[PDB]
């Protein structure tokens, strides 16, 4: 299966690096998606190649989606086509990741009204003004929504993520 | 006037600089509170010390509040002493001065629903799903509300303030 | 009135950002020179745009001067031109304003012989030298110069200064 | 299963936390051992909780052992109780993971002599010298001995190892 | 000999590196005096310890100076006591080699005027307006006073102290 | 003497500019070569110019060598001309000098067996697997093999290898 990634400059680096490498294990193909081709560097100096820029993603060419955390979710919510992307994908009912401030991009969409979830404690006032019933758990499965909210949450996060892959 | 800053380690630098001299040259009485006593130190290093923790605060005591911007909202926002500060001041409509992610305290506070404001950018879709009608300026004044967006807008957004205060 | 910044990269963040905004509040127009066109960044990370380069700079179209400190001042006190434009223009008895380090570069103009000011303690021994009868006062007004020693005199430095071009 | 994990400050960041989470995920039990009580921080800056120190360490309560990258084995190996860990474990046919830098803790150990794997191709001639077959390979298994060379690596890495606990 | 340093946190990490082990490899016992016990760090990150602080040291006990460079000496120059050191010790002769801003603390001291010397390009008007005749060259030779400009001229600098020392 | 320097990013400063200006002092030319043109930064940040580049070195051009440590070694040691460049050197019996990890360089030159020396105590074990007959001194001298440890060997290092091409 292929999983996309949306993220950007200063994204949180386990929570893009470790879903990345925990996925490849099972044989899915994963892409990395930024504002431009190159790579990016997380706040902690890890640097990554970007595979494709937002605009050249056609949202049907993949089958899941990974939204990693830091500081790069509120640059990435203000892109018009990587909002659309995650819109499309999340509503088609494709399997959708998140942790920390990745799911600020899914708020942007619209698409959180009535889901449960979970996110970075300091912004679940915000989930919950989107119509999130937010949930303070390592790991939230609501169909095709599998949310955590910290680094500490991550073995279970994606543990829950690859039995939806599977 | 004595007018208090809810902030915290963190804090955008300058926005929190930049209207404590402002308004001490006024004769304003300047007060920064935060989770303990000690010190604190903004994104880019400055250190400022701390003259009360959020328990001992009376908003009674305080004619006025400044929200500075940051990663710290985000922290401040999860202290229920805190918010309960802020929601008070605001309700009671003393003068209130938010600027980048300063007003996720208001957004927490629950004080924004019909209001009229602005914020960093990236957080609009918050600001907006929490009842705001958020505006691109770089100062905003709705009432006692006075909020603007990035510290380019410094200059407009003290302009605004002092008026309130004189 | 027309305000002109002679700095460079490294300067005191905060000592080049309040004046700039403090001034432009009161509808200054600031411009900020420097070696060359683009950008300076600060002790701290701050970036600012450079308005225009020394050699571009005709000081007989500026009416006021702000020195700020920082590292900066000891490399722009070796530029002829930046020093040139300070000296006619503290010499035209227009108002200027100097802190921490900013004074290094009056210094090397040769202009304070015989004046009264003060700036950034380390330094006392060399205003002196070149002739300053030293204060150690959070605030100094000679005239039409307008010195301050910290990031702590911020407030009291612009009240005067404010004062002087109004 | 309980997995020790031998390392100190400065261990490559990653190459700590993936394992860490990719074997909770299993269920095993995860234990952090290093030097001192308290935490040790990676040369990227992310910070651990150590659970045990070397001296506190019985081989014998242990069933499988990870070996981290980074700058911190060079240090580890000097440490007697740290490698007599490593050699006693390693030897009793216990799987043990490396990856990078990690199997510098193996070499002082003595127990590589005749086996076959891989590191960072930076010492790979320190792994020869040993008595290594070294390959380059994302992954090489040699009977309990499971290991790899850079991040790049870490999906193949524990792909392995995880199957050897099994 | 025993030469004394009399230097900071901040200090330009080779200027006080180099010397040190230069004049070591002549068998000259070197210490470092500063303001307190423990150790202090250079502006690149080297830690030294310190032998003694300012208070304790007996000019007296000492044959020769050394004043290296960076941000420490404008801290060293506001101490009476390590000031005093530097003006006793230089006044009476003994050898002195300073690079960099090092000079700032003999200008505090006043015992440089009609001497001939040089330092870092940025102040050579405060080395003026003290009485030096400044000269721009790697290593200007002054009787007892040895001083260069950057650490590019270190091999020269201590190319002549060396030799004073003899 | 012509003395070449063979390192790269992330050398430890000190290790290589102590030496340098050592070296330059007794008039002695000197030259570093790196993998391409330009500068090449240290683990502190201390920027140095490279003077030619691995491919372009003729080994009979120079009559000295000099490896300082760091991590620039293990990546040097993987450049087989600057392998081949050690190896010719030291086996036609021109002096070298080593410090800290330097000497992997030489591990990979394949010229230690049965010779005598020192490095960063954590490498011992490599050093010992090449047939090195290791010691714990701050200087060993082992024919035209003139080592040392860590950076507070330089005194000794340079005392000695100076000795050796005087």
């Amino acid at each position: 299966m292929k999983v996309l990634f949306l993220t950007a400059n200063e994204f949180e680096d386990v929570e893009l690096i470790y879903p990345y490498h925990r996925l490849k294990e099972e044989g899915h193909e994963v892409y990395i998606a930024s504002f431009e081709r190159g790579t990016i560097t997380g706040k902690h100096g890890y640097s990554v190649k970007v595979d494709l820029t937002f605009d050249k993603v056609n949202p049907e060419e993949f089958d899941a989606l990974v939204l990693p955390g830091g500081r790069a979710p509120e640059r990435v919510r203000l892109n018009e086509k990587a909002v659309s992307i995650a819109r499309k994908m999340f509503s088609e009912g494709k399997p959708v990741a998140s942790i920390c401030h990745g799911p600020q991009i899914l708020i942007s969409a619209g698409v959180l009204r009535g889901r449960k979830g979970t996110s970075y404690p300091g912004i679940k006032d915000d989930m919950i003004n989107a119509g999130v019933e937010w949930v303070d758990a390592e790991v939230v499965v609501d169909g095709n929504w599998v949310s955590s909210r910290v680094p500490a949450d991550l073995y279970a996060w994606m543990r829950e993520f690859v039995k939806l892959l599977k």
